């Protein structure tokens, strides 16, 4: 008569995992944003754990856990999550890949045309109170807004959204790079994209580059004060990928000399994100939403589903064999 | 010795416009925003006439020119401008029609992801203060943000700006219809769009109606108290068009009621713009940029060498054969 | 209880006509090639007329019909219609435009794609009982096949077929030039295409050049002993449009020659074609195809039925008001 | 001052592959269709193989190497190579997988549209000395052919050519579906695809299927009399992978019983193909290519540079840490 525990970490709402998960597991949530909020009952008895991007566990964190067997991350990325770890201590680490690939990717091209076209920053400046009666008055509050024909689109990782950002991308008439050092030779060739051997060639030959990459152990900081420089003078940054990516403090310094005209960031090195803190505290030229790239109402919806399925699996079936999308196998004994 | 007077009247800038015009015309500005304020000798002598959007000619306007042979319009549109009174007086008015399409197409692409994916709503959140910490606040400040595909773009108008916003839509999952009473079946087939016979069929099937007519005699307020009843419930609407197309008292009042979820304006009924002022006052989600759809570098340097050169061709050679963009041929005489 | 008098002049299956014409009028066929084999009755009391392409009817067999106040082209193409002779006599003449469109540029992918691939030229070869086992022979017997991206297709006439074509082209990776002195400037922008102003810049920067022009006064050998020469040393040509736009001598000449590649034509300066017979008897690397790119079963069915609608609205109604496709209105009184 | 020794074995020709490997590798020749044929130096001495798709390698013919260490496709597909025990007995085997993937999804398309168009059939029957006149002519000749739009196609494998086929066929109107169970969720969105689970869902809604996966142990004859019967009525088959997919004994009897309107075949279970000989003598509808959808100029020499490039990597470097196509690593001991 006693079910295994599932643990919503640093959430509250359970509704939609309910009728999945009713006869199944009992649920509970826990609303933390550290290991140190979690409720001893939890760390001892929780089966299976639920989370999204908003809490990190270490291996110090999961030696916690004393019956955890599985966790699903809410959502596409698992970088919050000490994979190898993980395994070692035999928990098996599921993800949601395919929920929110095409809701990224419109979010992206949305932050690119912001650029682009500086909506965001002419709806600011009319909130602000400038009048802009004259043609001299139009250009001059739109000053920066180029056209997107002929500009080339640097895209580093070409996975789902990558993909999904490259084909957007062609409508508008830019011309598509992009670096992926994972993927095998003739993917290119299937989409009609030009691919680049280096980040070094990716950054020299585009003028807007949009971060689509998972933030793993080899690519922390990969626009860096050093890799800043590779790029073109005057050229766009967008990253709805991981903060992790971008060390803001050559960010900052980018956009305040002028090197990058403007950036648009989703993910930031510290959410959540406030503009009065953090080294982009007075960078110009910024547009920033708070993690937001991914949200639908249906997309929401969908990916607690398949994460409740994913949790259901594990429980009722055999790890790893019943699960769909385990991430860490290999690490898995 | 004595050259004909070309005068831009709506602006001051002729530095373009010189090195195509120097042996050919005297080239004078008037800076002004109505007939008022324009110079004697410039309404006697004037032979050509250069003016963008921030001006309007009637017939009375029109008629205090006594030598005014030509009018190039710098610019697609030429609502603002009596073109049938223009031409009982014997002057030729021509526009500058492919200059500034994808700028505008992509400034409406712009526009219209800004609704479905708030960013410009998102950043301000942000700008204000709102903190982001759990995924249910993103949810929360996020909310309203809703899936591309399957949704219905509804485009009222498919000529230049029109069919490149279809070909656009057409990447993001976008079912595109249109309205268009002017054209001749079967352009629906060469482009893949599925046509519609009347207004009221466009907005009753369209989740996002996009505006890219003409403002002609027929359509001044086509989105009026009347035809924004025939909208889908929950609605957004974009117009990069022309401001007399919509009727702003009924826009808001739709968007007060949650009748339409929001609209984003490029144009409007009196330009310049002003959140503290006309029937958008208080009207909620609602963005607004200053009639810069059109602009970029390229593009503004463009029209005024195009608009340059159709000035010679009047001047050197026979009104209006020698015109290339000549709109009102019917009405000279 | 005397109807009106309707016949369909170069054939006899009517079946698809009758329930939209029974109660409006009396339906008869000829089954005609040429005016020659039209009964008196049909000359003399004939108000309606329906024909297809097989027939050509100049003033002369105009003249011949003393009741007929409207003819009907069931297609797109109304070349083999005196038309402005046809107003001068009062009769209005329509067509249909929109039926067969993206039948037609499927037809003219294949041709293209059958030339570049050599598919229907392997084909033969295996029915000819050529053994191709090694490699070697593979490239010997697919000598000509050639690389698709990067290859420069030139249009002529970017209409209804034309932009069909232009947007699946763009698929295979081909550079799409159009010419079209028609229309106005703009067009290209829209669909992001480019544009050259004279037919010599057309043959002179394509690998391919594929025909989408109606047969007018002034394009009759278009593609001439001198025109031909403008072309590149190589190139393929197409023809889906009309048999009158090429010279069937001069093109002989260059396949035999090797000046051109490859030549596929669903049309021909005399129709219906044989390989036995004309300017083309022995010409090599040549596919040919007996006017079918129109044809589907449905295509067939709409046409017909819109072709009955346009008869109803003219015996019902007044000329030219009520009807949707007269193509000849400046000419009618 | 002796060199390694790499023979070619299925082939002769030797020109493009010298330049890069003159100062590496003693090159030779064996024009070899099997085993049998091949010099006793080549199989002593030989360290080096490059090979094509004629010739055909067990484990008892691989066996009969005694220096071999790597083997080299000139192309992608490596169905003729025991891979396994190449591994097993310490050989290396890679693959040349990008150079023709357009070439490849150009002819399937070529075949697709000769399916619903019978241009092929077109050109056969005005080479037959049909005359086709009247309307009525053109339709019963070109009797079969079907309207694309709305159709439905079925990707099997959807990898390099599959969805290079997929993004040329949206292109026509085709609604894509694909099968291919071993990728991951998330790849149909990108591309925005629609994905099915089985091979007998993506046979049930599709009217024209084409064969885009490689032939591995658990493919042969995958259309068979069973799975044929899982097809929708009057629909096409068209196959430019391998012929081991296909029962030619099932697909023989499926077009003389018109349960499959027509199939388009590149690859044959048994190479080169012969409409005099196999199940497939009398089978109507009917088209065939000798395994040429791979064949362009550039490609046959992009493919030979690269396999040259591989055994210089291997002879040069260190297997398999150098080779950058190996497709054995896992095998290899
Ligand atoms: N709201 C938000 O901000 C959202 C963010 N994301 C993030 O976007 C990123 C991409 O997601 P997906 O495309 O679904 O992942 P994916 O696994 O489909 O694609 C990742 C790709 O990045 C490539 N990559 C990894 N490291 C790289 C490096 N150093 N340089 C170049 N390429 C590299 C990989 O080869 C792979 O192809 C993830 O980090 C995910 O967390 C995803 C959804 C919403
Ligand atoms: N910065 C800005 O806000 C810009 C605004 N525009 C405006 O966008 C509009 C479209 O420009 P283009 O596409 O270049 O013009 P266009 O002449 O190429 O296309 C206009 C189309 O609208 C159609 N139309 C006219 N009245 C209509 C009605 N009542 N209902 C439905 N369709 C109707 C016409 O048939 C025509 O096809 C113009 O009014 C122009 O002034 C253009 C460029 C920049
Ligand atoms: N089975 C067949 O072979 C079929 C043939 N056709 C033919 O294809 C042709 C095109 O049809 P649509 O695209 O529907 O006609 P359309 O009227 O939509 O387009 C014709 C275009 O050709 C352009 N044009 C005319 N003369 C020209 C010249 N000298 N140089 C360059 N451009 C020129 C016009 O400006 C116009 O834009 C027609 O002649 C029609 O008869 C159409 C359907 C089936
Ligand atoms: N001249 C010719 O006829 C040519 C033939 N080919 C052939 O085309 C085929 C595809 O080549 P690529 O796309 O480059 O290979 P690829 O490795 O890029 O793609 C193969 C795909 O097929 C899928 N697949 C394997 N077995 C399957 C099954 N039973 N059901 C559904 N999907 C399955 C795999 O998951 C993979 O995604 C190969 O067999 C190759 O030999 C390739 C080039 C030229
Ligand atoms: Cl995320
Ligand atoms: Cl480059
Ligand atoms: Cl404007
Ligand atoms: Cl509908
Ligand atoms: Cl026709
Ligand atoms: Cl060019
Ligand atoms: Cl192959
Ligand atoms: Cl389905």
């Amino acid at each position: 008569s006693h079910m295994p525990l599932v643990a919503l970490l640093d959430g509250r709402d359970c509704t939609v995992e309910m009728p999945i998960l009713k006869d199944v597991a009992t649920v509970a949530f826990c609303d933390a944003q550290s290991t140190q909020e979690i409720h001893e009952k939890v760390l001892n008895e929780a089966v299976g754990a639920l989370m999204y991007h908003t809490i990190t566990l270490t291996r110090e964190d999961l030696e916690k856990f004393k019956a955890l067997r599985i966790i699903v991350r809410i959502g596409s990325g698992f970088d919050n999550i000490d994979i190898k770890s993980a395994g070692d201590l035999g928990i098996a680490v599921c993800n949601v890949p395919a929920v929110s690939v095409e809701e990224t990717a419109d979010s992206t091209l949305c932050h690119i045309l912001n650029l682009y076209r500086r909506a965001t920053w002419l709806h600011q400046a009319l909130r602000e109170g400038t009048r802009v009666q004259s043609v001299e008055q139009i250009r001059e509050v739109a000053s920066g807004a180029a056209r997107i024909r002929g500009e080339t689109l640097g895209i580093i990782g070409l996975g789902r959204v990558g993909q999904a950002v490259a084909l957007r991308a062609k409508a508008f008439g830019f011309n598509v790079l992009f670096y992926d050092p994972y993927l095998s030779d003739g993917v290119e060739r299937a989409l009609g994209l030009q691919r680049v051997s280096t980040l070094q060639d990716l950054l020299f030959h585009s003028d807007c580059v949009t971060l689509h990459c998972g933030l793993n152990e080899h690519n922390h900081h990969l626009i860096n004060d050093f890799t800043v420089k590779q790029m073109r003078q005057g050229a766009f940054l967008v990253n709805t990928a991981r903060g992790g990516l971008v060390d803001e403090k050559a960010l900052a310094q980018a956009l305040k000399e002028g090197r990058i005209r403007g950036a648009a960031l989703d993910v930031h090195e510290s959410e959540p994100f406030s503009f009065s803190q953090g080294p982009l505290k007075d960078a110009p030229n910024l547009i920033c939403t708070p993690h937001a790239a991914w949200y639908s109402e249906q997309a929401s919806i969908e990916m607690r589903e398949e994460a409740a399925r994913e949790i259901r699996r594990a429980i009722t079936g055999r790890i790893p064999d019943s699960l769909k999308n385990c991430v860490n196998k290999d690490h898995l004994t």
